[PDB]
DNA sequence: CCGTTTCCAACGAAGGCCTCAAAGCGGTCCAAATATCCACT
């Protein structure tokens, strides 16, 4: 049905941005529409959470695109700890802006109890302090 | 024997603290402009 389209969308997210074909930007916008729809009806799995978080916090698609990826982040399943560790490392890199950092922190505060393990999160107390 | 310096008894206000009542609105919830901004071209 559309799950193959979702896999193609996350693969295209893995490729990177585009320079000349700005209509392919509207195609990936349709892809984001599909991701939002599937996240609203049933959510997202745990395998793409790490990839989408790393792509959003890497800073390759611009702020206007990364602003809605965090909004459409709906953890239908449990969240892994290595994904949060990689997200904290990408925040410590410093390529992000202020709005995306605020959004990520609000999302982590809202989705705190949806994480399975919390000992490696406490093991990163200094980076948060 | 008498005037003068000095310690002692004493009224006071003086300050410091406590309590109550009354006038005020800052804080909380909430509207719809609107203006900060980030990169749009």
């Amino acid at each position: 049905a559309e799950e193959d389209a979702l896999q193609m969308a996350v693969g295209y997210f893995e490729k990177g941005p585009i320079k000349a074909s700005q209509n392919k930007d509207k195609t990936l916008e349709k892809h984001l529409k599909t991701v939002e729809n599937v996240a609203w009806k049933n959510g997202l799995a745990s395998e793409e959470i790490d990839i989408l978080l790393n792509i959003a916090l890497s800073g390759k698609f611009g702020n206007a695109v990364n602003t809605r990826i965090l909004k459409c982040m709906i953890p239908a399943t449990v969240i892994s700890e290595d994904s949060v560790v990689k997200a904290v490392s990408w925040l410590c890199v410093g390529k992000c802006s202020g709005s995306t950092k605020v959004l990520f922190y609000r999302w982590l505060v809202a989705m705190f109890d949806f994480i399975d393990r919390k000992e490696q999160i406490n093991l990163l107390y200094g980076f948060f302090f």
